[PDB]
This record gives C-alpha cells, sequence and structure tokens, in this order.
C-alpha cells in the first residue's frame, strides 16, 4: 500500500490522492492571478452529463475590493481561518437545461457533475503547491442575493484556497484539528455484486 | 497553455486533466481486481462535507456472474458499447445521517461529495492506464430493486472502466464521437467578484 501525508492507503493508490487534504491555516499571502485560472480552467475540463457543463464559480482574491463580503458570506465558525486565505469562491450549478428557446428541464446530475469539477479544483490547487477546503458553512440565500446568482443556479459549496502555514496562527481546538483525516475501510463502501453493506 | 489529447487549455492545466476522456471504444479484457480496488480506494480518499463519506460503489467484473444483470440495468444505447468494458459499476449516495438518538437529517451534500468521489476513480483509472465514462443513462428503479440498494441512498451514476480499443468497432454515429470532448471559455463559467455570466 501506500504511505503519505500521515495517511495509509489499502491499495497503491497514486500518493495524489493522500496528499491532497483541507487544512486551516493559510498564510495569506495574494495567489499569482494566473495560478487561480489554471486551478478554475482545471475544474471546467470536468466531465458532466451531456457535457452540459453546468458549474460557475465566482471568485474574489484576498486584494479585492469585495474581499471583505466574500468573507462575510461565510459562517463565523468558518470565517476565522478562511479569512487568511488567498482566495475564497462559491461553487455553483445550473439546476436545470435551458434551450434555445429558454425551455428549462431539471437536471438530474448538476450538483453530482459540480463535485467532479470540484475535485478537480482542489486537484489542480494541490499541483500548484496550494490546499483548497470546501465549505458548507456559509450563508447560501444571502450568497445568491450579494453575487446576483441568477434563478435556477444553485450554491453548492464555498472553497478557501491558500499556502499553509504553522498551525501555531490557529485557535487551539482548530489548531488540534489541523491533520489529515481518515477514511472508512474501502470495503464498507465498495461492493461486488449488489449492496452488501449496512444501510445504518 | 497546454496542448494534449487533441484538447487546447487556455491555461496552463496540468496535461492530466486534458488526457481524462470517456472513450465508448473497449477491448472486454480482464481487468485485475487489486487495479480495481485501487481506483475506487483512490474514490474513498475524496473529500466530503463533515467527513461523512457518503458514496457507495456497487460493482462486477466482465467475467461476472451479475455481468449480465449490471448491462441490463444501462439504457440500450449505452448496453451497445459498455458491455464490453471490463469493469460496471453504480456510484451510489447516502442522503441522509442519523443522530445517536435516531433522528435523521437530510445531508445537503451527498450528490455533490459523490460526485468528487468519481472524479478521483476516473482520475485513477487513468493513472493506471484505463479510461472511466459515465451514465446518466439507466434504469435507476430497477437498480434499486436488483442491487438491493436500502431507502435514503441514491443513484448517481453509471460507470464503465476498460482499455480503449479500435474505434472501427463502433457503430458509426458513436465512432464519429469517439474523440475527446471540448469545453466552453472559461469566462464563460468563471467570474471575478459577481455572477455575470448568461
Ligand atoms: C462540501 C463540503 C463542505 C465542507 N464544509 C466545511 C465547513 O463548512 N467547515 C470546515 O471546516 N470544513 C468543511 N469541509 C471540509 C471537510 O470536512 C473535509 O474535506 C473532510 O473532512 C475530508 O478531509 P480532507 O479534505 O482533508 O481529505 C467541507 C467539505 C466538503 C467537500
Ligand atoms: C453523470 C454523467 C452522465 C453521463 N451519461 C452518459 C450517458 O448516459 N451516455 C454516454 O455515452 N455518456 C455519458 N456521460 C459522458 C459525458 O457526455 C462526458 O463525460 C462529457 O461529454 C465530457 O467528456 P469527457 O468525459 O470525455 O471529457 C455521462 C457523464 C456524466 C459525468
Amino acid at each position: 500500500m501506500t504511505n503519505s501525508n500521515n495517511r495509509q492507503s489499502e491499495y497503491p493508490v497514486d500518493p495524489l490522492f493522500l496528499d491532497r487534504w483541507s487544512p486551516r491555516a493559510f498564510d495569506g499571502s495574494p495567489m499569482p492571478k494566473e495560478h487561480l485560472l489554471t486551478i478554475l480552467d482545471a475544474a471546467h475540463w470536468a466531465p458532466s452529463a451531456s457535457n452540459h457543463q453546468p458549474w460557475r464559480f465566482v471568485y474574489a482574491h484576498k486584494d479585492s475590493e469585495d474581499w471583505p463580503l466574500f468573507v462575510e458570506l461565510l459562517m463565523e465558525g468558518n470565517q476565522k481561518w478562511a479569512k487568511n486565505a488567498s482566495v475564497l469562491l462559491f461553487v455553483i450549478s445550473r439546476d436545470h437545461t435551458i434551450s434555445h428557446e429558454g425551455e428549462k428541464k431539471p437536471s438530474a446530475t448538476h450538483s453530482f457533475d459540480a463535485g467532479a469539477a470540484w475535485f478537480s479544483l482542489a486537484m489542480q490547487a494541490h499541483l500548484l503547491g496550494y490546499h483548497a477546503h470546501g465549505m458548507g458553512g456559509i450563508f447560501k440565500d444571502r450568497i445568491v442575493e450579494k453575487l446576483d446568482i441568477p434563478d435556477g443556479f444553485k450554491v453548492e459549496a464555498g472553497v478557501a484556497i491558500g499556502t499553509l502555514t504553522d498551525k501555531s496562527i490557529l485557535p487551539d481546538d482548530l489548531a488540534e484539528r489541523e491533520v489529515p483525516s481518515k477514511r472508512v475501510p474501502l470495503a464498507d463502501v465498495a461492493f461486488e455484486g449488489r449492496f452488501t453493506g449496512k444501510a445504518d
């Protein structure tokens, strides 16, 4: 198996899958504009049903006139550490398809497909030497109103991206959590032939 | 800017993001059991809200007693080509959690998180020299029934995984589509400061 990033996999996974993680101690430095565009470019190369590409990204750099708005759209707990990230953005998805004639049909996969784009985002960030950190502790209705998100678009998650620094900058409770998370055994989620896992 | 796999990126992305794609011409060869486990192990390392890990994967190898069933759970247009993949599986997500005291709570991010696991699956497949192909043209209610999926678990997608072969094996309409797909300009989906698209 693989040993990497204080994690051990049961099978020889690429170390990239263990090395990608979501810390909270960010150094508050500026990220080059092209680096963020590369990250979002990788994200937008994700697969999606019918190649509909339902994801959207609304982003702000730490030097933005709207940085404080992006910070205050997160819940207080997340603000405490995410305010020191280099970039904040929201991952959004179109919850329908719309035709040339403006006819709307509910999308069965838009959130799923947005998640693929988000992993791609996190992976590209990782590859450039950054860490991305997903957030659901966010004010979704305020995001929609303040960021002019049109009807039929869903806020999936916030994302903080930055350069990792020493945990000492964190309050003690977060510093204690600054360690890569573990996973359940593969056999608890991967079943041959039929669903053999417990329902709970 | 990056050029790879008959695709061109606007920004210098890792060529892995361009090289990963979803062909339909598969060679029907057996995939080693450990290779599929490595793929799903990568998938299960995805991030998820609260580290709930809501994904499940139900899989069969082409050599399987279950293969005919797995093939028949795909719509006909998918069967035509996916029946020649090495592995077929369904990505499933748990739509809820339950407290110590028994209170069921809907999960807001379970499909989104499953999607992250699916990209991870597809990327690890790619890195081992295979190709994964996602499928929504599937019989979900029949999948739930036949594969004994419990209540509160959602079928997200089918996935075919295998080893690419010459497109000549495909019917013409699919042969024409056996090329790496394109994307909208980045600026059409990435907006600074405010949502400005459409
Ligand atoms: C959609 C989603 C929402 C998340 N929301 C939060 C959050 O609001 N606050 C937080 O500290 N972490 C949040 N996370 C981080 C997860 O807890 C983390 O990704 C998970 O524990 C796995 O750890 P890893 O990403 O380091 O592998 C979220 C992750 C996902 C993908
Ligand atoms: C959830 C989803 C559902 C899909 N359903 C089908 C389908 O049923 N039939 C098919 O041939 N391809 C299907 N695909 C393939 C997509 O059309 C394909 O991933 C997209 O055009 C982008 O191409 P790429 O993955 O080669 O980069 C599906 C993909 C996604 C992720």
